[PDB]
């Protein structure tokens, strides 16, 4: 409906009253110009004055926020010397904020001011005093402007003018929630605290209002201007995933995350929680949250669709250089899209039989393969999976055509057709990290293509030099096989088993060079974002064992001495061993360090323990077992 | 009503508005067409819209799914460049879907495209990307097209003509389904898991809104078009049979799936819920599914009325010569039944009081018996049930007419007078796979009378030779004597005691040859229906195992330690055997050995641990039992 | 007000729509005829369709069921080829039924077409597909039809003549049902199981919505066309009898089972249950239901109303000759009578201070006793009770005028001035066999008559030669004098203390006799009612027997070892005692043999059992006795 979302026909109802339009809010120069910065202060007064909001928040993304995004609440009504409380709403205002950067937010004109409760949500980036990015949103946006125009220089370079036309990363955000009862989230200090259950025997071993909740989340998008396209179930016990469809990515990250966020409040409005961790629950198919990117342009030219590249342009070469150039940014980094999905949840959900393992190796599509292929062999034609016919051999029920990419679905960069429908992004993680990389890595290609062309070689000879070059990391068949990690190390391509490396892999000299080659960051921003994003993994990881002591201590041991389910002297020892293990943690100064311990102790160390609890609750009776059980979580 | 079902006037009411009518959907042929494809796309858009439904998800069985049956969402209204979720559904979105073959659904034309709360069901077949079928719905589709054709070239054989008719399983499912209180249910980890009590002491030994419930399930199959007959209690308690009438088995069989779904939400929204399992109470009657199939043509004529044949054909040789065909099926075939009905469940079902034992003998009544040897010996009549006179011995009470045929109740193949009333199908099992053995054979037997018409053969002659080949099966005696099986083993009958065999016997050579024969299934196609349903079998047996051990260890242990019922040694050495079971089923790589192995524990194993159980429970007070006990479920 | 019984006025009603009226109804020669069939059955389609019902089901009452009375539902609304409901209801679905006899329903046109919530409920006597007459309402009707016959003849052999008058037998039921909260019913699983308390100590040793129910009760029979009269409480606690007045037996059975039911369903709505069994609580009066049966004619005639007799015939020999008819009858077969109320809990009212003792014996009155002695010695008056003066010594208080019959209620078949009022009959065993028993000695006694008068003899020597014959039972005096069963042995009375052989003595030769004499039984049948009866009594004594060893394995055992009330082994012991008896119940295969054991286990085993049981709970807190005891389920 857009009632609760200031863009578009919601937009221009007041900006005509100033005699302006939504055009002016959809560029964004607006906030460069004066006089319409307070036009459309005054317009999202009013705006929010009869939605039945009265304070304005600024709201940004901190470092490694993932739940999940701050926000600073001002009074946009004053008093005057009478005292009354009369709306007045300026420009200054509505651009600039207040927040420390610690050890002065500005508006994004990008993404749509919204509206919650009787305050209104104004999307901004978020910087330190001296002038480095310390959130997410900048980042993301220096990656889409070299994207843009690395993008624009490579298609002049091959005679082809887009004018004014804006290059972007068209993303959708595949977002997966974990539903569970609040009275059991109530019970499970590490849900309350992480987000996850560290502990908790699954029923039978593990080898396999609820409808008004999402019912009402969908009238909320509705009224909140979101086109939240899908929501369904999943394999998972109440596992919902949310399919908003492709838009710019500088918008739909704000829009995912504040998606999580409604999301939070309606689950607890309904006498629910929503569990947006990567794997809130050991034995289940992880709660991933699949991001579909692609290359899309502002008239919704879009580079994986080679048949509208040569309607729009008539150039067919176009589509598989940029694609070989894509290949060759998975071969180039396919170690920082490792390290843009390294997060605390996100360790549980790589490897396992729900989400592709630790190789990120691209998956083109056999058809599209042995295009690349001939065109590496110095044979280009163009690019088109003719559908083939699918008879079930019976007259009555109809015969289908279906495309001849045998799709897969056990691999991390998957070209799903028309996009790359990059599934190793966690849900509970912001896929703002991940929207960076991936533009930052299409950018650097696409300078280097761009490069060339200036140099006058020909688009052929990149193409196949190219794809000599970075065809290692192009894999077809099933990826989940236990023999492919072996056999991707062997190709070359990037392999981080470890989140902590993979984080760590983010200050290498070339992804250093990376980042200052397309302004993402400079050297001390990038060394800023990965102690954080190691630090809030080390974090993470010792409240997951702090919540284990507390667990252990409060809910298992009096379990245990209370059935009489024999010694809980090992409980005793593991916990000593935990505290020990956080003592280390917090004893060494090396971040990558801390990270290596926390992790290890997670995958190892807390595993144990949790499968000692798994088989104490097993032999416990369930009014004994305090903390609610799986069965209590999942089936409700 | 049929306000929940796009099909007959309903379906009519909007393509109307299109030019079309509900003709073109019964057919089924629209979807070939394009325009039609279109058209009704847009009809059932509307019906969806507002009736208040903007999900359109894509319905199917997947292979061995008892629960129940799978299905993908898409929305069908989307967004242009404003912004405003316009409704467009167009016949690419109806026909053709997205679901994982796994180690693209095309739609049911002859299913009727229904509708749920806010979600319009579309049923589906669904097939692997290679083109085999992974469900039960293209079998059966194909099952039908064998016996359509099988049966107009055996008419046209003999001198009849059936024109456009189209031949088809006429069957109504006499789905029993039992109630539970939803609290009682929630204290069953086995109901909750399996469905059915894997143990629980039967009060009294064993040797003997609820209302609203059923009320508000008759009012949903009006609003939704389900011409659900008679629904009533049966011997056991809250034991409710839904009794739907005769219609084509590839519609019916969706019917049944769907409300089997219906049903259970509604217990779930009623407080109680909905066991669909075959026995999920031992000691009480068999919660079966009696299959009532039939050979039923287009224009109503129906195979197993030899009056309605002779009137619309004239010709009396019809009816002898079919039946001794099913009865040669049922004698060449009958383990394919007993592999049809072959289901986790419906093991606790055969050989019991309530349910035929496993030998697969068909009852074509006393007279029909004669009638059919006399016809063997070479003297053809026409078959004719008279019924004599019942008086009470008193004036006032009425002098009734009551058929000849002494009807029986212990045969799983019975001719209940005008149809086969296959009695063996289970509730949980859903009927699908029943069908297309049922189609398959009967195809069989009417390709070799058609093709023994064709060489010239009287069909006489045919008649006695079938009826000398295969009259061993045919029984009219009590089946449920003890003295029954051996006595049939003698005749020569078919009868599998195992449920494992059953279905190992689906890949035999003669079942192969029927497959390929009939084109119901290719080597592959067999084998890998014959994996699953052995796959299916053993996990539920695993689950059931591994349910066991988790109430002995965190139920009846606790329980027998606060009640001081003694040592419970015994029932740790229980969980020891038991998961040693489950470690020899994961041990062993042939499926047929894991299922025997499977069937073992269950019949032996688990059945003394849960006469153990019992006798523990019987000195146990309510109170200690955690576990809700027979009397909570079933008397209410 | 008739609205839910398809009777009289309201039958009318829509009779009249297609010209016909309830005189078509009332004599029930509509079923013989085939368009008058389809006329009722078209009238009562609407009758339902407007009353709120879609289902029809035939009704019946199986051989020994006291609960209570079975049904087949089937749906009178088909669908046709566009599939909608529409309501269509033969003749053939209104006569004819489906019922197994084990080891085809067909309609009571002599009783009323009544309708309970959406279901129309439709009597009929069911019989086995031989002819047998597996059920009571068949035994009744023939009953009825040799009693009308008999009285017939030997009314025209003494020169009296009744047209097309029909002689049945008019009953009233004085039904008598305890009403326990349903909080204690759940708490009591004998009350569950088998309906009477097997155990409880009564307080004070045992030597001495509620008003909602019965309203609802009332208005459901005023709604229902019941023309329940009298509604009130009796000596007992919470004890209620209900006494619709006198009507046809055939018709008054099946009014009586379903005033049990809809009472029944009626205490389930109100949060009580209605205990019908015979004697629920041990030390409270029995909860007996008084059959007042007698002779009426379909003009209104009766044969115990002398003074009627001598109005309508102008012979007074009518009233005394018939009278030592039904004496002679009970000198003849009162074993028979007290094989008709032989239940399994009418063994606990039999003897006791409420129900008369096990003689039956008849009681006509003193005067009516001197007059009948009068006629035995050749001297033949008029019989009338004169009423005497009865004074209070007050002239304030009124005099007023009583019968010289001092009336009598230690009798089991006393003459109630107007009628016999055989109070022997128990409420939870319905009189269906005990209205057989009595109209079958009543029309062997009739057909004696009628062949003495056709012979040519006098109804006077016939009178004397009956009364010197047969007046040894009849008794004046005390009934519960415990030296009254000895004289009535000596004066050679029928007397059977035991139920097991009362029932035992329905196939002795002169019993047999008498029931092919006048039609009721053949030797098959009345063998057969005899195994059903002496197999219900057997079963419901071992589920007794087996509700017990759940109480004390279950609740008596646990509360004595919680509340340390010593040592239980002797309750133990008494389980092993139980167990051991129901072993030989099930051992012996002579049916009279396994009832004897049955009746002496219930009588001594379990009564000792009980003591030991009451003296365990007089020493237990209310709080340990989890069984819900006679104080909670009395008085509340």
């Amino acid at each position: 409906f857009g009632s609760a979302c200031f863009k578009g026909a919601v937009a221009d109802k007041y900006l005509s009253k100033y005699g302006e339009s939504s055009t002016l809010l959809a560029n964004g120069k607006w906030t460069k110009d004066m006089a319409k910065a307070d036009i459309v202060a005054k317009a999202v007064l009013d705006w929010a004055v009869e939605n039945g909001a009265s304070v304005y928040c600024h709201w940004f993304q901190p470092m490694g926020s993932s739940g999940n995004s701050g926000q600073v609440h001002q009074s946009m009504f004053n008093f005057a010397e009478d005292g009354t409380p009369y709306y007045s709403f300026t420009g200054e205002q509505l651009l600039q904020g207040e927040t420390d950067g610690s050890s002065y937010l500005s508006i994004d004109p990008y993404s749509p001011i919204f509206l919650r409760e009787d305050t209104v949500f104004i999307p901004a980036a978020f910087v330190s005093y001296n002038g480095d990015a310390l959130d997410e949103k900048t980042p993301l946006h220096r990656a889409t402007d070299a994207l843009d125009k690395q993008t624009k220089r490579m298609l002049k370079a091959m005679k082809y003018d887009v004018g004014s036309a804006s290059v972007y990363a068209n993303i959708g955000l595949e977002q997966e929630i974990f539903l569970t009862p609040r009275h059991a989230f109530y019970r499970r200090p590490d849900l309350q605290f992480t987000g996850r259950t560290i502990t908790g025997k699954f029923p039978a071993r593990g080898q396999e209002g609820a409808f008004e909740c999402m019912r009402q989340i969908q009238q909320e998008c509705f009224k909140m201007g979101i086109p939240l396209k899908t929501r369904h179930r999943e394999v998972a016990p109440n596992q919902y995933e949310f399919a908003p469809m492709f838009g710019n990515a500088i918008s739909q990250v704000d829009q995912n995350l504040m998606i999580m966020q409604v999301i939070e409040e309606v689950a607890s409005e309904h006498g629910l929680a929503a569990l947006l961790q990567e794997k809130p629950f050991a034995g289940v198919n992880g709660s991933g949250k699949h991001n579909n990117w692609s290359i899309g342009t502002s008239d919704g030219l879009n580079l994986m669709n080679p048949k509208q590249v040569n309607a729009k342009t008539g150039n067919p070469e176009i589509f598989p250089l940029v694609m070989a150039a894509m290949v060759s940014a998975v071969d180039k980094h396919g170690d920082l899209m490792r390290a843009a999905i390294a997060s605390p949840g996100n360790d549980f959900r790589l490897g396992a039989m729900e989400a592709p393992p630790a190789v990120m190796s691209t998956y083109l599509g056999p058809s599209l393969t042995e295009f690349l292929n001939t065109v590496k062999n110095g044979s280009l034609g163009e690019y088109a999976p003719k559908k083939k016919p699918l008879e079930f051999g019976s007259d009555t029920l109809p015969s289908i055509e279906v495309p001849a990419e045998d799709r897969n679905r056990t691999s991390p960069f998957p070209y799903g057709g028309n996009r790359f429908e990059f599934r190793a992004a966690g849900s509970s993680q912001n896929v703002s990290l991940v929207n960076t990389v991936l533009n930052t890595i299409a950018a650097e290609a696409f300078k280097i293509v761009a490069d060339r062309l200036e140099a006058g070689e020909k688009p052929l000879a990149i193409a196949q030099d190219l794809l000599k070059t970075h065809d290692k990391c192009i894999f077809n068949g099933n990826g989940y096989d236990p023999a492919w990690p072996d056999e991707a190390v062997k190709r070359g391509i990037w392999r981080i088993d470890a989140g902590c490396d993979a984080i760590n892999e983010l200050d290498s000299a070339k992804n250093v060079t990376l980042f200052e080659g397309m302004g993402i960051f400079t050297a001390r921003e990038i060394q800023a974002r990965k102690s954080v994003l190691l630090g809030h993994y080390v974090g993470s990881v010792e409240m997951e064992a702090l919540t284990m002591i507390d667990m252990i201590n409060q809910h298992v041991i009096p379990s245990v001495k209370k059935a009489d389910l024999g010694n809980p002297s090992k409980l005793v020892d593991a916990v000593k061993t935990i505290k020990g293990a956080v003592a280390q943690i917090h004893g060494t100064e090396d971040e990558h360090k801390a990270a290596t311990l926390a992790r290890t102790l997670r995958l190892t160390t807390m595993v144990a323990i949790r499968e000692i609890i798994d088989e104490f609750e097993s032999r416990c009776p369930p009014e004994d077992w305090t903390l609610a059980t799986y069965s209590e979580l999942l089936f409700f």
